Parts: structure tokens; C-alpha cells; sequence
């Protein structure tokens, strides 16, 4: 048991599913507490990367809140050039380690920085958004409000992302207000949504914007 894992009872279910999180976990994958709670399970990340490499111009993608690299790794495996951004230097170190384990570190440029302040000066074909939702407690809300229950504010993250591109992918809680999420598209805006499942269990949603 890793120190983070042994330290807390609530991390036991993430450890149990370590291979659903990273298939190559035993090849030296590392995460911290928040990393465990937040990492996109591999099958879901692979699915999202597949859809992106299908329906969008897909050369350069910004992973704006890259965490431990769950999504970043999957984008890189499809051959997209990724700009991976996280405000936490520890996450960047973890993500860099995990990308190497998967043999695609060279496909990625890592930035420790605040996406909110970088966005206006970034250029890319696709922006992928997997922000903090407020830890595991996010689920205790009957309906997740992306404006009031998310920091940074979900509409603000989207507005800044729009400076970069119209092709935006938003990774969001399974109890997210779907009316709210859809409204991000604005007037006449295009949006398609999917529920992401792991073993027939509802996990999260992903919204695909632009065309
Ligand atoms: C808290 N959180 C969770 N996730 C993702 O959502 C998944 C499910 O997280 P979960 O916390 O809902 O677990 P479970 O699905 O086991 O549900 P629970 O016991 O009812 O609470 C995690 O595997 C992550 O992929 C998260 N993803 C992002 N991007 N940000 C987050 O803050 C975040
Ligand atoms: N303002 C900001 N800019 C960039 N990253 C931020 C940020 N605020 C928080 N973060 C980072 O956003 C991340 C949310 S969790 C991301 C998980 C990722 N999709 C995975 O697959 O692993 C956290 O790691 C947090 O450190």
C-alpha cells in the first residue's frame, strides 16, 4: 500500500480499482490523494480521446487541468500534441512520471500554471476541461451547480476556453445540471453530451462543444 492509500480508509476503493484507473499501474504509476479521487478511469479517458481524434481538428489539444495525466496520456496515445497544464507542481511531476510509464511523455509539453491566466494567450485546436469539482463531497449535492459549487466557476473556465477555440470538451459530475451544461453553448451553440459508464455504473458526463 502506497503511503497515500494506507493513510485513509476512503482511498481503499480507488486502490481496489487501480487497474481500471491505469492498466499499466504496476509499471510504476504514481498519484497523490487528490490524484486518486480525480483521475479519469482509463477506459473512459481512452473513449474521450477517441471521440476527439474523430470529430475535431486534433493536432494540438490543451489539457487545462491535467492532474495526474489520465486524459493527457490518452490524448497523446492517439498522436495528438498535448499541452498539459496544472496549477499544482506536484501534479505536473506525477503526470510527467505517468506519461513516461506509458511511453508518450515526448508528445507532451508540461506547464505548472493557472489556466485562468494562461488561456487568453494559448492557441490550440481543442481544449479539454477536467477541473476540480470539490473533492468526493461533490456528490452530496442533489444537483451539481457548475456556477456556484465549482471553483474556478465553470462558466468562467468555459468563457476563457472560448478565447482559444470553439472545440471544447467538458468532463463533469454525473449529477451536473444538464440544463446549465447545455447553456454553455450560448445562442445557437452546438453541444452533444454523453454519460460515461464503468462496468454499467454511471461515473461522470462528458460534453462536446463546437463542431
Ligand atoms: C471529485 N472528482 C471525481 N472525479 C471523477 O469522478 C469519478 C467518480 O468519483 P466518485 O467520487 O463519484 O466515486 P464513485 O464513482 O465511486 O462514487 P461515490 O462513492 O458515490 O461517491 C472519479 O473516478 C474521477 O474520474 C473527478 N474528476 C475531476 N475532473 N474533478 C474532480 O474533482 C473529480
Ligand atoms: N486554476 C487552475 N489551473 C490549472 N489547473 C488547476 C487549476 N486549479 C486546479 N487545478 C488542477 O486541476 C486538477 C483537477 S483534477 C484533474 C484530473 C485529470 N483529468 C486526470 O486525468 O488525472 C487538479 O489536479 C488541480 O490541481
Amino acid at each position: 500500500l502506497p503511503p497515500e492509500i494506507a493513510a485513509v480508509p476512503e482511498l481503499a476503493k480507488y486502490w481496489a480499482q487501480r487497474y481500471r484507473l491505469f492498466s499499466r499501474f504496476d509499471d510504476g504509476i504514481k498519484l497523490d490523494r487528490e490524484g486518486w479521487f480525480s483521475v479519469t478511469p482509463e477506459k473512459i479517458a481512452e473513449h474521450i480521446a477517441g471521440r476527439v481524434s474523430q470529430s475535431f481538428k486534433c493536432d494540438v489539444v490543451v489539457d487545462a487541468f491535467c492532474g495526474v495525466g489520465g486524459n493527457t496520456i490518452q490524448f497523446a496515445l492517439t498522436g495528438m500534441r498535448v499541452i498539459a497544464i496544472d496549477i499544482d507542481p506536484v501534479k505536473i511531476a506525477l503526470a510527467r512520471n505517468n506519461a513516461e510509464v506509458y511511453g508518450i511523455a515526448d508528445k507532451i509539453e508540461f506547464i505548472c500554471g493557472d489556466f485562468l491566466l494562461l488561456a487568453s494567450f494559448l492557441k490550440a485546436d481543442v481544449v479539454f476541461l477536467s477541473p476540480p469539482w470539490g473533492g468526493p463531497d461533490y456528490a452530496t449535492a442533489e444537483t451539481f451547480d457548475i456556477r456556484t459549487m465549482m471553483s474556478p466557476d465553470g462558466f468562467e473556465i468555459f468563457r476563457l476556453s472560448k478565447k482559444i477555440t470553439n472545440n471544447i470538451v467538458y468532463f463533469l459530475p454525473r449529477n451536473a445540471d444538464i440544463d446549465q451544461v447545455a447553456s454553455l453553448a450560448g445562442p445557437g451553440g452546438q453541444v452533444e453530451i454523453e454519460q460515461n459508464f464503468l462496468n454499467n455504473k454511471l461515473k461522470t458526463i462528458t460534453a462536446y462543444f463546437g463542431d
